[PDB]
């Protein structure tokens, strides 16, 4: 679990993604895409985006930067009982999307750059630990779903 400290760190920090959610999210997509090229061919609508400035001028793949970061929003607000939240998303995740939990961490670690790049110095050793322990439970609790639904 976080502490009480933390969970206000982790909400504090997203307090400024929700300034701009969706301008958060399409970065927090770009990065993932440009690092890690496999995770694009898990979206059709995504695949004839070729080079950055194509993702960069789509739209489409803003919309679902801020499908992504609202339903993460969601959760973190839960602090920890968000089992509700979480089970139907690691459901369609498992079964449906197809999502290895590795890609999981890779959007992890793009929100985690995310942050500071567009925080620079804003976004403290002590609020990226609570953020990171935050999406470390997200992740083990989605991973505990998919070990019950064999997926991998
Ligand atoms: C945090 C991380 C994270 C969150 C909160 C997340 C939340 C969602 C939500 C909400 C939806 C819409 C409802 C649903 O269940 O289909 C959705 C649809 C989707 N998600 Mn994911 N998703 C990822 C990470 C996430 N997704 C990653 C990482 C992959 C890709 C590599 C991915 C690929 C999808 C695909 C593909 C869809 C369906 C896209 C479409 O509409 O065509 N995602």
């Amino acid at each position: 679990g976080l502490s009480d400290g933390e969970w206000q760190q982790v909400l504090n920090v997203w307090g400024k993604v929700e300034a701009d959610i969706a301008g958060h999210g399409q970065e927090v997509l770009i990065r993932l895409f440009t690092g890690h090229p496999e995770t694009l061919e898990k979206f059709d609508k995504f695949k004839h985006l070729k080079t950055e400035a194509e993702m960069k001028a789509s739209e489409d793949l803003k919309k679902h930067g801020t499908v992504v970061l609202t339903a993460l929003g969601g959760i973190l607000k839960k602090k920890g009982h968000h089992e509700a939240e979480l089970k139907p998303l690691a459901q369609s995740h498992a079964t449906k999307h197809k999502i290895p939990i590795k890609y999981l961490e890779f959007i992890s670690d793009a929100i985690i750059h995310v942050l500071h790049s567009k925080h620079p110095g804003d976004f403290g050793a002590d609020a990226q630990g609570a953020m990171t322990k935050a999406l470390e439970l997200f992740r083990n609790d989605i991973a505990a779903k998919y070990k019950e639904l064999g997926f991998q």
